[PDB]
């Protein structure tokens, strides 16, 4: 599909038994997402944007659906105010910029 | 163009005769650029990011050519960790997400 930027280019992913909606985020290297208790192994990181710094929680291989297209990979988990899906999951379901 | 997301999709902006870099963000509603001088009168602002909220100057109705492409509206300068290049731009220019 195609997205014009008009508004917020949110869309509906689904991680496990949550569907959430998500921004599609060139600006963000990694995929964020709000606060949710994820099984499995992780490990602490710190991201920085606008305002400073936030603590999340790296998860590895973690599978999500994003417009229906499949994505596995790394998914930080933390308090963002907003769900955010990064460059390392677009170029898994194919998306580009295009002007 | 056509940008794929391998890599942070920065480009060169002509701003005020300046050349600089500058990420295209999706998820910014707003072009924000680190501390410089434009002319002008200006507005103090308030903006939040994932870390939280910073004061910026707003300038109205500024020219900006991005990757060649010229756009004229809103910049905001102040404290980003990079030069972005919000929706209310990338809109102007006709850019668009796409899988
Ligand atoms: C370092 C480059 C940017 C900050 C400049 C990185 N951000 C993604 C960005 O798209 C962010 C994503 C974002 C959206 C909404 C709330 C917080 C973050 N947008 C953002 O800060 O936009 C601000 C400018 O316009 C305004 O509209 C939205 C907030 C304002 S981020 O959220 O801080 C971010 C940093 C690291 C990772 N892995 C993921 C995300």
């Amino acid at each position: 599909p195609q997205i014009t930027l008009w508004k917020r280019p949110l869309v509906t992913i689904r991680i496990g038994g949550q569907l959430k909606e998500a921004l599609l985020d060139t600006g963000a290297d990694d995929t964020v997402l709000e606060e949710m208790n994820l099984p499995g192994k992780w490990k602490p990181k710190m991201i920085g944007g606008i305002g400073g710094f936030i603590k999340v929680r790296q998860y590895d291989q973690i599978p999500i659906e994003i417009c229906g297209h499949k994505a596995i990979g790394t998914v930080l988990v933390g308090p963002t105010p907003v769900n955010i899906i990064g460059r390392n999951l677009l170029t898994q379901i194919g998306c580009t910029l295009n002007f």
